This record gives structure tokens, C-alpha cells and sequence, in this order.
């Protein structure tokens, strides 16, 4: 091309990041530049490519089509340089500036996050996490193309993917403290007379808890699904309704939300919870991979 | 081809006897005399060439034929009366409708207790389901009627889109969150030791920035920022592990204070208050009218 | 109640007015008159109490209530269908079927003209509906009975997909055609001939590549390609009125051979000889009967 | 990226020429720099990864074995900004490797590419064409974001075309009935009740459940009795060469098959306006060109 040889590629950062931002003061926050430089950098780009590129409209900076046409293909460009350099010198905690991206939900999170994080603001202190709510547990093109470092759930791998094991726990029905129609465990038909709450954390048609009651030929009554359990647990606290949820969460929300806390009357196998991360995926990734170690969660 | 010459209504007769296996009985579910119940018998035996129903005193045994097509019949009428059920009148108290909400953990957590708490005796079998969507408000979901509601606040008065109407609901306020102890908290923050601070930020819809970073950029101010999630209540406990300040709504953030072991101050700068709003497409029912007034009940 | 209430018969003018968005076309397969029709939809929209389709052209749009409706009565009048259909056994000289074929441009050439010869005799009242399918064998399709068949061939000895059987009904090769006054071919390209010339090429499905660009590759050759279409029958007129070259069935070359004006000649190169098959789900008389009729055709 | 941040990216388009041409003097004349130019460049880009990436040997510029695993994240990269960034290529006719790809039916690539690529592939010899079967005629959707430069079809009487679609026409044709050259009943022209009383071949092309004559009988309370539908007017011109089915076809196509297929062509027995064919886009220098190709193009 005849235009890469003219056109200045680090204006493809700040073209890149307003694409994402659609605001030039989080796009100058995030290259570290000033809002000054961040809009001569957007006057210079413009005059590069002869186009407005993005317009303000109230809060937001919106693309025009000439933008929205390129988006992709600068962002897939930034993708293969970055993955490029990353590979180049082995990862440094103490100095890394990198973003740790994660596909996750609010119970992974809760779980994870304090007492990561509880670590590494003194071991990395420029390092950073991103965790995003994804259509899926376990996409292997967003773990494959990088946009994606690990994926958090639980639960045979599809190909190019391994998982290490972070957690271990398992589920218990939850009621409010007082519920009418408890003075100890639910008995199977006590359960299953009531109306229930369940967690579909990527808005499936039933809970995992359901799928579990299939395979014995039972079905429960579902009152409310909704893909966050820590909401979940205040929803039982002020209900008459049952949840079947991670005891850790539980347990912490347990006085906040006024719970009583019960084995179910049926087997659950215990669950683990587990990173998932592309075979491809590299020093970064194993330095992660090994921080979830030293970690006691509760 | 022979669906179209069929008496598509004889097929609810049909199906009434291979589940009573009984002519009176049969009858009685349909709410027709057992008279007319024989006489729509004969006409199906007709249109289906086939005796269908060998009679021994009362009872009614199925011929081959008719037990092959049962479970057809049964599959197709499910079909249909299932396609039907957004034509049923709501009446609150019988119906076994569902409410989609598109949500976030923090809606979910503000408006399920109270709603449900209320909905549970007044309307025992009414079901809700939340959905995370990809972004606030999809004008087309709502359109469809894929979601019915969504649930979020207006973000510095943006206008609401294309045939959107939204009714307010929760007025609150934001607050900083830090860990109760937290080593250079010896006081409220000032706007300095806010910003010398890294910060945990709630991206409910995957932004690359928080409401809080474009209202401080506003100002020309920036934050150090460690950690986005989508997710408040999560972000609490995060707080409570760490150094890092979370600027987060002071309803979630006093339910968790003390499970979490979290300090709430004012924030040192401005930050207008919000209010939680309930979002519909323009596109008529009871059932809508009726959520909507549920929503008007506070805490 | 619901159903009680509601004529069903209505509920096929329904069916037949969303898809025909056309109350003339939709009353012609119903075989009622037009006032008929009307009169139906007057009481339907009254059971229903919605107008369910909006005049905004000559053509019937759908309301927002008959949207969803649609699907629910699509799906019962499927089933309805299939019990139906088992109900007697099929015979051919008094049968009203349609037979649903997913093919190409080349199948629906190469099959429907001597099987239409024979059963316009042997089953007057059959009908062959063939449709353009997003690739040759989507299986939930002749799974779900959407579609009773697939034509096409199994390429590089493939070994087809579980629960799909197939049946051989036409043998033949492929050919590369060129103009007849090319002004540098009057006799077979050599391989190097071949692949000066620039191509013409089918993709049926809308492939990135032919079957001839896959075979070539695998022994590392390219050939340059000016045109991808489709349609073989077109691409056959394509190169008679320019210098591209297409490798393309023979049967299908001879047919326009002297309609596009057209030389044929051998590959430079080893194209094995393929065979055109039918697919179906192994899951029926009606489809046996169609098998036994490709089985004794010329 | 935070790596991206700190590094001059224009220095990688030294990195990636240096790769290639593994000698300084064609990097550099590919990159229109100067000797020194390119020089200093190497040297700031050598600072920048901390690494010599090649070794020199006469003139032969010798990549380190880490300067080996970055070219092809490198090569990626730029292959895929150029590829954006193609919108910007000034247009020449002569020169260009473009691909306009068009959503189509057998009968409209059959009607348009024969002689648009007689001229082409003399007028514009590096231009490609890729001809799609799209699931309907007109897709705003697919035209807006350019992932489908144009569309062919004709507008049924006379239809109102979607916002931000624009059309030109580019040939006017009618419809005739077609029948086996020798059919049974047919002693000359059909009448009506002579076509009614015949089964028919309807293409639908894109899946609909009638054809744009059922639609055009209907209005003057007719129907007609259809044995099969296909989605190809080419293969169906065939099969109403072998069987007493009426096909009701586009004349310019009837006319090209009438030999090969054994047709006889006759009027309709009843009124069907003409046609034409068009060629949309939407409202959004290529497309300029290729709009003005169509303008005075032969197709008869």
C-alpha cells in the first residue's frame, strides 16, 4: 500500500482506542497522552485520511462509515503486533502494564478477584484485569484469537483447550432465616414443593440444578431466573423462595441477606472451579496461571 | 394436501378420547353432550377413514392407526396452545406468565427482593427471567417482545431512543467504597487521595470505561484504574480485599458494608444522582400496565 | 381455550398468508376462492383481535402478533404433517406430495428433466420443490423433514456424515471448456497452458474456493480466477463469450456446448471422476419410492 | 497494548521491507527513503527491541532467530491494515485486483456476465467479479456494510425501493411461454384455458412459495397448476424441453435455450408487463466505475 508508507501508524492506537471509548477522554487515559495531544493526534488522523472519522454526538464520539469500515481490520492489525511483541522478552510482574482479560461471571469474580487481587496490588501494581460477561462458558475462537486471555467456570475440552483448577467447593439450598415451612433440611418433597430461584449465569433455558434433577426425572418449579447468584441470595432473603447455590457465596452473603443454609436432598457432586486457556497461549499466561496458586480462597 | 380437506377442529376430539379413552368423559373436558360428542366422532372416522376407536361397553380402545397419530396430535396442539398464551387475558392472580428483564447484577439486586417479595402471594404464579443483553437497550428486543423490559438508568440526560418510554422507579446516590481499614484512609477521601488511589470500576455491558471515568473526564481528570467487571456486587467484596476504591451506588454498597468489610464516604467531586428506570417498547397490553404499576411499591 | 374457542381451520389461512404475503397466492394453495379467504381472515382477525397483516403493499406485512404466532402454528402443522403422512401408504398414481430437494443449478439440471419425463406419466399429482440450501448437506434439514432430499457428490472420497445415507445416480467427469475461436486453444491445454489462462469458477455455496482450486492446491498449483458464480449453467455462457476457461461437469458442457459455442476438452491434470448422489436421513415409502425412481433413470 | 505504546510503529514497515528483501538498498527504495534514512531507522528499531534482527554479511542482511518468529505478526498486521485501507486505493480501471462481489440469481449472472466480462477482461484485466446467491433480492443490511458491493434484480410493479437503496437500470426484457418444441397439445400459440389446463415450472428464486406470475395471475382470479419449483430459470428452460410442462421465462434466456433444450417460445395468453433489470446499491469511486459500466453495456 502506498498509504502506509505516508501515514503515521501510531495514530492507529488513538484511532483504535476512540473506536473502543467512543469518548477522547477515557481513549487519552487509557494511551496515557494528554486530551490536548489525544485531539491533535484525532486532527492528524482525520487529515491522514481525509474523514471526520468519529463525531461528537452529546456524551459519545460516533463513527462514520469510513471508521466503522476499518475498525476490524486495525483492530485485528494491533492484535497480531501486540501478540507479536508480547512473545519478545519474558513477562516482568514488577513493571508489567498489561491487561489480563477474562471471560467470567459474578460468582467467578467474587470468588476470584479479592484475594487475586489482594496479591498482586503489591507483587504487579501496574498490572490489570478486565473481565467481561460473555455469551458463553468456553468460546475457543476468543481464547484462539487473544481477545480473550482465560475463560472461568467449571466443569471433556474441546480442542486446544486445558483448564487448571483453582477451587473446589459445592452447592447448598438456601432459604431465608425464617421461612414458614422449614425447621431443619428440606426433604426431597419438601424442595420440590416450593418455588425456586435459580442462576442461569449465560441465560440458559434452565440451571445447572435442573439439568442435574433431569437425569433422575425431576423437575422443580422456577419462580425467578437471573444470571448473578450474589443477587440471587437477596432474592432468597426476601422471599419464600428456595436457591441452590455455591456454599461460598453463601456463606458470605448468609448474615447480609438473612439465610439459612442446607444440604440438599438429593447428591450434588462437588464442583471445581477452573481457568480455561488456549493450548496455543507464553510467559504472561504461565505467570497468571501460576498466581492462582498460593491462593487460599476462604 | 389432506391437512386442508381435515376439520382441523375434529382433532381436539380426537385427542380428548385417546386421553379419556371414555366418550362421557371426553365430553365433559370439550363442554359439549355426549350426543354431539358422537356425532364429531363419526365425522372424524370420516375425514380419517378409520374406525379409530374400538368401543367394548364404554371403553374405547385405539385402532393402530390412531395410536401412531396420537402423539402427532398431542405435539400439534401443544404447539398451538402454546403459540395462543399471549392472547390469554392477564389476570394477576391465575396468570403463569413470564417477564423478561434485560438486567445487570446491580437492577437485579435493587428491584427482585422487594418485587418478589410482593409478587409471590399477589400473583403466586407469575415467573420473571433476567437476561444479561449486550448493551442497556436494544430497541429491537423490545420491539420483538424477546425481552419485555429493561432495567438501568439514563446516563447525563441521554434521550431515550426511538419509540423507547421509561418510568422511574429508585433515586440514590453514588458513594466511595474502601476497604475499612484502609492504609491511607485515616479520613474521608479528598479528590487527591482519590486519584492517588487505583480503582475498581463496574463495566456492566463490557465498556472499556465506567460511568465514573467519563463523568470525571468532564473535568478533565483521569483515574488509575486495576480492575473492570461487570458486576457491583462482586466489586464490593473486591473493595473490601484490597487498596482499591470502588465508586459504586450506596444501596448495594450499605447491603454489603459489613459482609465485605467496606468504609462508604462522599465522593470528593460531584456526581449527579441517579434514578433506576423501567424501559418498554410503545408497542397496548395488561400484562405491561400491570408490571408497570407493581412499580411503584419501595424500599 | 384458546383452541376451544378458536375455528383451527383458520389457522392454515394464517399459515398460507404468511408465507405468501399474498392473499391470491395464499388462497390458490388453500384451493378456496379469494372471498373465501377474506372472509376467513375477517374471522380470524376477529378470534384473535389483531388485523395480523398490514396492507403496505399489494403485499400482506405481518403485525407483531402474528410474528410470533407464526412459528408456533408453522411447527403444529408440521407435526400434523408427519402423523398424516404415515397414516396411509404411499401410492404413487394417487399421491399429492411434495417432494422437498435441496440443490444446485447443475442437480436440478442434470435430474429433474428425465425424472420429470417419467413422472409426469407415472405420478401426475407429485410435486419437486428444490431449494437453494446454505450447503449441500445441513442434516438437521433432512432430520427435521424440512427437506426430504440433497443432491450433490461426496468429494475426495469423503466419507459423509452419521445417519445420512446416500444413493449413486449419476456417473460423469469434468472437462475444461473454453470458447470455440479461443485465440490460443484449439485442442487440450497443457498444464502450463492451463494455468496462463485466467478461470471462471463454480462455488455453489458460496465457498471461498472450487473443487478444482482444492484439488489443484493439493499439489501446491494456483490458477489465476477472474469469476466465481454459483451457477454452472451461466459460468458455461460465461465462458463463451470471453477467453476464461471453467472446469465444469461434461454433462452440463455437452447441453451448451453449442448454445454458449464452446470447445470441450480433457483436463491437463488428474480429476477423479465424480458421482452425483442422493442424500437422506435414515430418520418412510414415499422417500423408498423416490430412491427406487433415480435408481432405474437415464 | 501497552507494548504498542512504547514502540515507533512506523519503524516496523523498515523491519518488515528489511525482512524481504533481505538487503538494504531494495528495502530502502521500496520504502522511498534514503540510504541513511533507512539506516538510522534499522538503528532506532534495533534500540526499540533490543536486538541486532539481522546480522549483516555483504550486502546480505541476515534475520536473528527472534527477528524470525515477529515477521510473520508483522506481515500479519499489515496485511490486514492494507486490506482496510484499500477503501483509500485511488480507482484505476487498468490496474485494479478488485473483487465486486454482486448478489444474484442464475438468471441475472446468466443476462449480465457474459458481456460485461467480454469487456473486462480486455478494459480491466486485474478486476474480479464474485457472484453470491443471496437469501433475498435486496439486503440494505449486506450493501451498507459493503460486504456485498452490489445487487441484481428487477422491481415488481413498480416496487418502492428501502432507504438508502439506490438502483440503475440495465435491461429492459419480457416474458414468454415456453413449452417442448413438439408438445401434445399445443398446436400453436397457448390460449388461456390452454395454459391453465397445463401443469407448470415456477422458478423462485429466492425460495418464495409462488412465482411473479402466480402473484400476476392471482389479480385476475387465476391459478395455475404447478408440478415443480426451482430457483434456476437455466435448468428450468431444460425441463420444460423434456416434459408438457409451461414455463413462464425471461425471453433473453428462452432464446439462448431454445436449441439446446428443444423449446418453441410464444406469446403469454394474457397481459404481463415488461421487465427490468437492475443494479442497487447503497447511497454508501469503484462503485462509481462499475455503475457507469453497466450504463451503455450490450447485453442483447
Amino acid at each position: 500500500h502506498p498509504l502506509l508508507r505516508r501515514l503515521d501508524l501510531n495514530l492507529l492506537l488513538v484511532f483504535d482506542a476512540l473506536y473502543r471509548h467512543r469518548n477522547v477522554g477515557t481513549a487519552a487515559s487509557e494511551l496515557a497522552i494528554s486530551a490536548s495531544a489525544f485531539s491533535h493526534a484525532l486532527g492528524r488522523l482525520r487529515q491522514g485520511l481525509d474523514d471526520e472519522l468519529f463525531l461528537r454526538q452529546g456524551n459519545r464520539m460516533q463513527p462514520t462509515q469510513r471508521a466503522e469500515h476499518l475498525a476490524a481490520a486495525v483492530a485485528a492489525a494491533l492484535r497480531a503486533l501486540g501478540e507479536g511483541l508480547e512473545e519478545w522478552r519474558p513477562f516482568v510482574p514488577g513493571q508489567s502494564q498489561r491487561t489480563f482479560v477474562f471471560a467470567a461471571t459474578d460468582y467467578t469474580a467474587f470468588a476470584l478477584l479479592p484475594p487475586l487481587m489482594n496479591r498482586l496490588q503489591h507483587s504487579a501494581p501496574g498490572v490489570r484485569l478486565r473481565l467481561v460477561n460473555a455469551e458463553r462458558k468456553l468460546s475457543v475462537e476468543a481464547l484462539a484469537s487473544g481477545r480473550i486471555d482465560f475463560a472461568l467456570g467449571y466443569d471433556r475440552l474441546p480442542e486446544g483447550i486445558q483448564a487448571h483448577d483453582w477451587f473446589a467447593d459445592r452447592y447448598v439450598v438456601v432459604a431465608r432465616r425464617d421461612h414458614p415451612r422449614l425447621a431443619g433440611a428440606p426433604t426431597l418433597e419438601g424442595y420440590l414443593a416450593e418455588r425456586h430461584a435459580v442462576v442461569t449465569p449465560w441465560n440458559e433455558d434452565s440451571g445447572v440444578i435442573d439439568r442435574l434433577l433431569a437425569r433422575s426425572g425431576l423437575r422443580r418449579e422456577v419462580a425467578v431466573q437471573l444470571p448473578t447468584v450474589l443477587a440471587a441470595l437477596f432474592l432468597a432473603g426476601s422471599t419464600d423462595f428456595l436457591l441452590t447455590a455455591p456454599r461460598h457465596a453463601a456463606r458470605a452473603l448468609a448474615e447480609a441477606a438473612g439465610l439459612a443454609l442446607y444440604p440438599a436432598p438429593f447428591d450434588i457432586p462437588p464442583y471445581v472451579l477452573r481457568l480455561y486457556s488456549h493450548v496455543q497461549h507464553r510467559d504472561a499466561h504461565a505467570w497468571m496461571i501460576g498466581q492462582l496458586k498460593g491462593l487460599d480462597i476462604s
